[PDB]
């Protein structure tokens, strides 16, 4: 009986895993819905499955009074007011772990890809102009090299854990500290963050959005890099200055800079662009992908399983395993 | 002062280096010269510093008798007449193993890009028309894929060392088997060529191009691939056949191909394609680079300095370290 809806399309075994709890109101389709739209359907929805283009606020929650749960198939729920879920009395949910391996991945990739000139090596080879080896494309691979790690939680070990053997030195800044059996196993030194930005050939990101991390990277910050840096971004757009981003590319400080995400996507941000800056779309020393770091099939089926899970323990009167807040229930 | 030719551009230190030793007659340009003019300048030279693109046969070498030594900027003589160069007592150079680390680098890089469909995802952002998370451009991850080595001497190691933490399922097929404490370390299954390529999600070729080798990886051999695999070239182009794989991923069984190296490149064979097919370049589901394995500034420093080094060695007339003939 109690509706659910469901922002974009899930698999078909998800439906199946959720249709005998609840009465299901999908979006089977390739489409993001209207804000508007979506409002309407949750109008007395008492439950909500969310992804990464829903945002949350204390206004949403007012139009829908019937809310016991928002589960969100993601891991930032920077875009999603967990207060004022917990002022209506709605539980909401994340997906602590699963998004983190494909993403630590694409990231390595952005940061080969980067720092080898591929997008141009491969529109080179794809003009029919190739005729063999040329003294071109020189660029920084990660043998030798300083990593710098700016954040250390479950994306920044996975990576960490994938440039074992790449013989990198590798080393971090963190709001936590790792312990020394964590720093030496995965040969991690601890820095500042001045330092991180100072010394490292590679800078990857890996930092949650929240008050403290807004414009983190800034001018200030990418004034510091050594010529030629290349920094990676995995996480999320506002955790950089993407203006100060560009600058610091034209002047040819920052050898490079790919994203997977954009200030443009962080919906909580009033004063967001709204849209990237043309001039950094068409810089050379560029690589960027559509947030498609957890984009793997088989992951997102156990995403949207671990989302489902949470909604129906919620709707079961239960807490869910994946709770960011906290309601009043009963005791023994 | 000897007179010194470089084939291909170097970096300035290389130059600064080797005039105090050396007249230097150099291209400092993108291009490379034709044989005609690289004979020109070599006529009554005592040194040449080659690169991948130069091929010396006894006819080059007839025709520059002043000669002493070949300085080779790469490793692979299959352009170069070891025989002819000892029999007019010309000294031939190799560089050291630097190439197979940036290589190895750059194989994975494509894995990930061709898996996760890289050059289609930047270009759709770059179009200006990206409005936040969409369900789609879906990818192959390397976590519980199966991988496959094909060959596995110091690029298959390189790789396998840099797949540690991965969480993929490892496996190789090689003429030269491992020894068992590394096949323990890198949890490496061993396989037959027909099992390889029967059960791997990603391919990724480290075999030398030789006769056993040509066409190796032929529409026999692709045709037994899971539908969607990904294939990885960084080693020589001619143990694939591009015809085949084009044919394998235009009917949709091949779900990618990305190669550093192409057919077209392989000038000891005479039957060899005179480009890259451009339905194969065409292709959506491809990556591409052009050669440019071992195309790290730190790597072709180093490579040009122990080119310079044994140049300078040869012409002092002592027998140069990185000889590969006498
Ligand atoms: N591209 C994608 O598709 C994708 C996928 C998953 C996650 N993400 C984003 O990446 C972020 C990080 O992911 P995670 O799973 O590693 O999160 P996590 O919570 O596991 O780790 C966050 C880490 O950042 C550190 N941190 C917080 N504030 C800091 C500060 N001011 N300075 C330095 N360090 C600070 C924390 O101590 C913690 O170690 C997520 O919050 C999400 O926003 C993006």
């Amino acid at each position: 009986l109690p509706k659910l809806v469901i922002t974009h399309r899930v698999h078909e075994e998800i439906l199946q895993l959720l249709a005998p709890h609840c009465e299901l109101i999908t979006n089977q389709t390739d489409s993001t819905l209207t804000r508007e739209e979506i409002l309407r359907r949750c109008r007395d929805a008492q439950a909500m499955m969310a992804f990464m283009p829903d945002r949350v606020d204390a206004d949403f929650l007012q139009a829908c009074p019937e809310l016991r749960v928002i589960g969100c198939a993601l891991k930032g729920f920077d875009n999603f007011d967990v207060d004022a879920c917990t002022a209506r009395g709605v539980w909401l949910t994340f997906v602590p772990d699963l998004l983190t391996v494909p993403t630590a991945e694409l990231a390595i990739g952005l940061a080969v890809g980067l720092g080898r000139h591929l997008r141009a090596a491969d529109a080179f080879v794809r003009s029919g102009q190739f005729r063999g080896w040329q003294p071109r494309f020189y660029g920084t691979g990660l043998d030798n090299a300083t990593v710098g790690f700016l954040g250390m939680g479950a994306i920044g070990l996975a990576m960490a854990d994938r440039l074992q053997g790449w013989g990198a030195t590798l080393q971090y800044h963190a709001a936590k500290a790792l312990d020394t059996q964590t720093e030496q196993r995965l040969g991690l030194r601890q820095v500042a963050c001045s330092e991180l930005f100072a010394s490292s050939d590679f800078i990857l990101l890996a930092l949650p959005l929240n008050a403290d991390t807004l414009h983190l990277v800034n001018a200030e910050l990418l004034a510091l890099v050594r010529p030629g840096a290349l920094l990676v971004n995995p996480c999320r757009g506002s955790v950089v200055d993407e203006a100060a981003v560009l600058a610091a590319l034209e002047r040819g400080q920052l050898g490079g800079y790919a994203a997977d995400v954009f200030e443009m996507e962080d919906w909580a941000r009033a004063d967001r662009p709204q849209q990237i800056d043309p001039a950094l779309l068409a810089h050379p020393n560029t690589l960027f992908t559509p947030h498609i770091g957890s984009a793997v099939r088989a992951v997102r089926l156990e995403i949207e399983r671990c989302a489902a899970q949470n909604i129906l323990q919620a709707l079961a009167g239960e807490r869910p395993i994946n709770a960011v807040n906290r309601l009043p229930k009963a005791n023994p």
